[PDB]
């Protein structure tokens, strides 16, 4: 108790009144998912990691969850981001102008939550579970969020839009779930254009972030896949959140 089995936090405290009240709110709110079984989704989402060695799942493990969410969303609508979520968020919130993939039953379930269980114990490990960088990447947390990223990425068509965090050492992180997952499985013959908006925390007075090398390496990527790409840089995303909210402004 000194000294905890893995590296990383325990699951979250509550973590199954909290999916099932998640899922609850989601249903009662979206009417397509209106039907959902609540109590099946938590089932099929404990058969997921309970009892399962936490460094060994597989995204197989997360299909009866997959099969229970299935929802669909507005294809050309999709929205992105890499180290930006609470922008994005704020974003879409105003008018659901986009959705990203916390505004999907799925996604809103598992938002800012941690899990893992134990090999042959139906016991949730509330002390400690696997960091992805130290322990295991084969994890109950991370292989949900590649999961179902991926299948998020696969329904995008038309322009797909990004938030990009601009006051990152890597604006695009070839790593991150958007460069690794999301980037790879939009579907050339769907979408047409990929478009980035690179958001400034350089405030007040910056460069143009679309010349950035990794910008440039996410267009060398995306042009290959034969996907269009644009970008724009968000000088000041307090006035960009304002215009949005109040298109009907002078600096807007
Ligand atoms: O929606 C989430 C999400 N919500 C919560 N999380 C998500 N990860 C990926 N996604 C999807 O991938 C990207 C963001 O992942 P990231 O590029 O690793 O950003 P990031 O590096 O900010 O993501 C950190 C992060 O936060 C968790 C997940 O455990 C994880 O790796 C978005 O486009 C989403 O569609």
């Amino acid at each position: 108790r000194w000294r905890q089995t893995w590296s990383g936090p325990g699951t979250t405290k509550r973590f199954p009144e909290t999916v099932l009240a998640r899922c609850v709110k989601y249903t009662e709110i979206h009417p397509e998912m209106r039907h959902v079984d609540c109590q099946s989704v938590w089932d099929a989402f404990k058969g997921a990691f309970i009892s399962k060695h936490p460094c060994d799942i597989t995204e197989e493990d997360y299909q009866p969850l997959m099969k229970l969410g299935t929802q669909t969303v507005p294809c050309n609508k999709i929205l992105l981001w890499s180290r930006i979520k609470d922008l994005a968020h704020q974003f879409t919130q105003v008018q659901r102008d986009m959705f990203t993939l916390e505004d999907t039953l799925l996604g809103y379930l598992a938002d800012d939550l941690t899990w893992c269980g134990e090999f042959d114990t139906s016991k949730i490990n509330y002390q400690s579970c696997p960091d992805w960088r130290k322990d295991c990447s084969n994890n109950p947390v991370s292989v949900f969020w590649k999961t179902v990223s991926r299948r998020f990425a696969e329904a995008a068509c038309d322009v797909v839009h990004v938030m990009l965090d601009g006051s990152r050492s890597k604006i695009f992180d070839k790593d991150s779930t958007f460069g690794s997952v999301e980037v790879h499985n939009l579907q050339p013959e769907k979408v047409q254009t990929l478009e980035a908006w690179v958001i400034h925390g350089g405030r007040e007075d910056s460069r143009d972030l679309c010349q950035d090398p990794t910008i440039k390496e996410l267009e060398s990527i995306i042009s290959k896949r034969n996907i269009q790409f644009s970008c724009k840089n968000i000088y000041r995303p307090d006035k960009f959140l304002q215009c949005v909210k109040n298109p009907e402004d002078s600096s807007c």
